[PDB]
């Protein structure tokens, strides 16, 4: 079970009972690969004993970091360290002293996904593209029954790989694609992600368009407490739509939970005709 590593006294302590310390000499940074909220994103490799390198992405944390950068930045490795499922990005573990701070993850070359759809846009079949949906599914129902509730699902915070499997990431602790409650309330639940999945699956279905294009935050805010919900991206079935409009109910308790998603769309890729119903 999840355990909030900001239950400890000292956060640090966590750090080293979920994550790995790595030693830095087996460490290849290669390539800037993206911006972060605490410095650079690489790509490059790690050497495992005994095994061939693992192509990895390597989160930097800047030199001249607070304590509390450090700490609020090795939070995420405490967390995704917790967990282990094909659709949850892997830590690798992490470095914490004595040489520059890093936290390494499997490496996932097509980077996030709504910038990987736009790149393809009109190139995955609908069966291709509920396949990645269910993926994400996959990967939230084992969160949710873990009981981590990720508050940041959407499109951007997904990752690919070469085998364009989708896999949750962004473990560290906005507006368009959170639950009402959430926003109104800070009320965060596995129920506000299933909204969030909602907005994801419009994404996915959409290539990658921004929810609600350029509406401002308090014009989506208002559209959806009168009912607006967005329409079926171009190609997307009726039944696929119908999902989203169910993870966008306006009381909780009447989205679909993660487990139901996994198997409405598990039975759209056994019968892809059954997606237009």
């Amino acid at each position: 079970t999840y355990i909030d590593p900001e239950t400890y006294e000292d956060p640090n302590r966590a750090v080293h009972q979920f994550a790995k310390e790595l030693d830095a000499s087996c460490i290849k940074i290669e390539r800037v690969i993206g911006a972060g909220e605490f410095g650079e994103v690489c790509s490059g490799r790690l050497k495992l004993p005994g095994k061939r390198d693992v192509a990895v992405a390597i989160k930097t944390l800047k030199v001249g970091y607070t304590e509390k950068q450090r700490r609020d930045f090795l939070c995420e490795a405490s967390i995704m360290g917790q967990f282990d499922h094909p659709n949850v990005v892997h830590l690798e573990g992490v470095v914490t002293r004595g040489k520059p701070v890093m936290i390494v993850i499997e490496f996932m070359e097509n980077g996030a996904l709504d910038a990987f759809l736009r790149k393809h846009d009109g190139q995955f079949t609908v069966i291709q593209l509920v396949g990645m949906l269910r993926g994400i599914a996959a990967g939230m129902r084992y969160l949710a029954d873990m009981g981590y509730v990720h508050r940041d699902l959407a499109a951007r915070n997904i990752l690919v790989n070469s085998n364009l499997v989708c896999k949750v990431s962004d473990f560290g602790l906005p507006v368009r694609w959170t639950a009402p409650e959430a926003i109104q309330y800070r009320k965060f639940t596995s129920a506000s992600d299933v909204w969030s999945y909602g907005i994801v699956m419009w994404e996915v279905m959409s290539y990658g368009e921004r929810p609600y294009w350029d509406m401002s935050n308090q014009d989506v805010i208002k559209a959806i407490e009168e009912g607006y919900r967005l329409p079926a991206p171009m190609d997307c079935p009726a039944g696929l739509h119908q999902l989203m409009l169910d993870c966008w109910q306006k009381e909780r308790a009447e989205r679909p939970k993660f487990e139901q998603i996994v198997g409405i769309l598990d039975k759209m890729i056994r019968n892809p005709n059954s997606a237009h119903h």
